């Protein structure tokens, strides 16, 4: 009784700066990207079978800056604040904001060989909290976490933390984008308008 | 013709390993049809499924649904105008359906004329079932719920928690049965029928009945 | 591979028995089959029906006189039947009592079926369709396109479902039942929803 | 692969016999099992108990009257037993003489065991737990979270160990023994310690 | 040496015919010895026998004792002065014994040194029993009680009735365990031990747990 | 009786300059990186099963500079002072401070093919002094070596010497970072607070 799809879409745009900057995204349908957010909402619950966040440049060999990515699973865990701390999470990965063009291969999902350079990490769907998570809206989750963070562990598998520094200027510079490549199992439909 | 409703004695067995297994049927809820749509919801958690189950299961810290079946049985005549609707929701936080339509989308949606579903009877009687095509009854998927083992929760304590934030519910209860009735003929409720739940639950980790919250 | 197969059964349309041979008709394409399917399918540029089944289901009393009729037209050019007489010739013609058909329920909840003779339900025969892969179309746009010339539609929609309601008992609508649609579809070539027309 | 399995046995908690049925209770999670385990495990975001065993071990004289009781609760919602009467119903209930249990030593030093009937020790049955992989939690944070509502805890900790001490001989504490914990854990998804809450 | 107390999971089985059979052991009561004699009594009725049984059996209108065994287990040292005494009474109206003597007359009288009875352990553990000669434990005769089937009664409702007139009890409860402790060394209670009850009860005619009085 | 883990973390940040600059790090848990330093301390001794130092850029194709790395094992051996000398140690390896983005693959430990370019070297755990080394704190080792260097041979397997030159400016420039990827066997636990 499952309907499963596989797809890649844009997840978020990246900017480099003079000082370090740590941000994070949840690894739940609603936030991964617009497309999925939309389709996934038509089913009550889901399960990740494969999730991959791939960084891809848009700047030039000339622009300085480095990106960093990792996964966290507690949610209550205080989000990293130093490249070092971040380098410790599962699936760490770092590179120059202009490197990673090799990861492209993952998004059009073809025949890949030279992926050494790829600035892309993958979620370990196997060691996740549970298998079936409820589809949640950023807004509703927000509220729950407003009460207490730990209320989130049963709503989301994990989150992707991102750090960006070693910038040329102390004022945002288009560096690249992060796209997500997933394979999700969706179950127990519902009118999209009812899902929270 | 019709038939007579006769419920069978509960079955309890101690499957060495800690598990005590109860299989039984109880009248879960009474139904009424009006001319305007009306949606109600029932938590598919031991405490609210049934009066007896409520008491029995209390003596066990946790449980696991093995087979849950809500069957609709009529109690009005073929002349009674009205339709019933049932479905399942899993994120207690999701909004409760409002149209016979939205409800038509949920897992195990089932619909029929208030005066039908009489075939489903065999589910409650525990007799050998015949043509269940006309039967109005749905079942929980079980194999796709958050956790396998859920904690016996009191309707009260549940509400208290769900009061802090509804999302705290997802880790306490598997799902809920959504029910809707419309296409009725009176602005004032008319005897529709009732929904009986036929379950089989595994109960573990014993605790004093009054220690359990 | 590339295909996102999904099989679901949702409410397609509510029905009202009357006494003036009334003919309606819905296109057999995503945007129109049902609300839910419309929602999801929009996220894909094209699709193909693997199995479509429109089933009628009562909600009235054992009396409430009335009959419901269903048929399929394939060339959007042909004129929608005006009389049940013509509707009866159509491919996959099915007629029945407004309160009968409770047996078809087995199609909706997916369970195994028993006796489906009393059931009021018909299906689209995917084999004799023009294209295999149709473009997802918003009825709103379809409309405009048909305004130019109906034939422009032939290549946009597999078929049309013609419904007929008569032999009732009231000058004004009387609630009779609904038509649920149980389909199996293959969706392809994703697109952001708002872009699909 | 990804898992960092570690099996160790360290002191979990020191015990004092008295004469006022005293009930304590520790969570069965890393941060609380013991000091050492707390230290290491923090470096990993989650974990799973493969085997947990709390064993009691004497340090007093062959007399020093006193009894020790151990049980496991699974829904942090349930009220901690107040009387040994309720503690005795619990899953994996174990009672014993404050100076008895010297036989359990075999569990701590890992050697092969002989007669474990005199030994005072119980184990968590990993099979009937809610999740498989729990989040590592600092009791300090757990606390706060439980302050909102205890149920928020259910998904953060496998179980709780309820201990009871009574039938002693002094109005004031008397040294009786310790409870060592022998566990086998699978640690996953590393994180810098200071970030784990 | 001693041993470790370990109680076994309850056993429940549905013996077609309406009977549900539960066999289990629970700590029934805690004991304290003083220098002056002190007699206490415990009703051998499901509600008071044990905390768990209390909850479980509530879901059944009637029951029947099949095997009731009160076993005394020590928790003090061989240096503790004191003796325990247990017996049975059947007419709740009869006066409660006052001398270690009168008590020596009742059915299944048993006596020992507060620090003994350790052998009786095997009764609670559910292990194969060895030398039970030294064991302090007695059993209800069962085959000679007023009725076979008794009504589940609430400690409260029982008392209310016994309040009108004690004799109204004979038709509500089978018997009561009489307990006495003396030969102690302090004018202030010292940890003696505790009495565990090991039963096997037949429960019939189900009822909502909260409907039962 | 061993507990063994495998992980990658940040070991140290790199800066390029107008003149040559030679620095060195010990290949002992405590110094490899924070994470390991922390966990490893809970065990009295350990053994390397695999140690790899990988350099990864963070600058731009435009920034000039070259990095150099090698291993030394005596400890008393006078640390190199010329690119040449360094080029002689085991596992030498050099490249442009902006090259090496291909080594990334080693850190997320995936499917690597195009690692020719990788600025990354590996320790020969096999020809090491002994197998089981004692966990040591930088501070305690420091003291011992204060007496005599040779006292170190029984405390540490080896050290990674690093040289950086051919810089654009005569004043530090963020070039990249060196991460360590290890697989260690830890034995004979101890309260972390006692290990020196
Ligand atoms: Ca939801
Ligand atoms: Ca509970
Ligand atoms: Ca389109
Ligand atoms: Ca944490
Ligand atoms: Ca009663
Ligand atoms: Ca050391």
């Amino acid at each position: 009784g499952i309907t499963v799809l596989t797809h890649s879409e844009l997840s978020a745009e990246i900017g480099v700066t003079d000082s370090i900057v740590v941000s994070s995204e949840l690894v739940m349908p609603y936030t991964v990207g617009t497309w999925l957010r939309g389709v996934a909402a038509n089913w009550s619950k889901y399960s990740w079978l494969s999730v991959r966040y791939t960084y891809i440049p848009s700047c030039p060999s000339s622009t300085a800056g480095s990106i960093h990515m990792g996964f966290q699973y507690d949610m209550a865990d205080t989000v990293p604040v130093s490249v070092n701390q971040l380098s410790n999470l599962r699936g760490y990965v770092s590179g120059q904001v202009w490197s990673g063009s090799a990861g492209l291969c993952f998004i059009n999902g073809t025949r890949c060989s030279d992926t050494s350079t790829a600035i892309s990490t993958t979620l370990d769907v196997s060691k996740l909290g549970k298998k079936w998570y409820p589809y949640k809206t950023s807004a509703d989750y927000a509220t729950a976490v407003g009460v207490d963070v730990n209320i989130a562990t049963p709503l989301v598998p994990a989150r992707l933390v991102i750090a960006l520094l070693d910038g040329s200027s102390s004022t945002a510079v288009a560096a690249g984008r992060i796209y997500c490549t997933y394979t999700i199992q969706m179950i127990e439909p519902t009118a999209s308008a009812l899902n929270n």
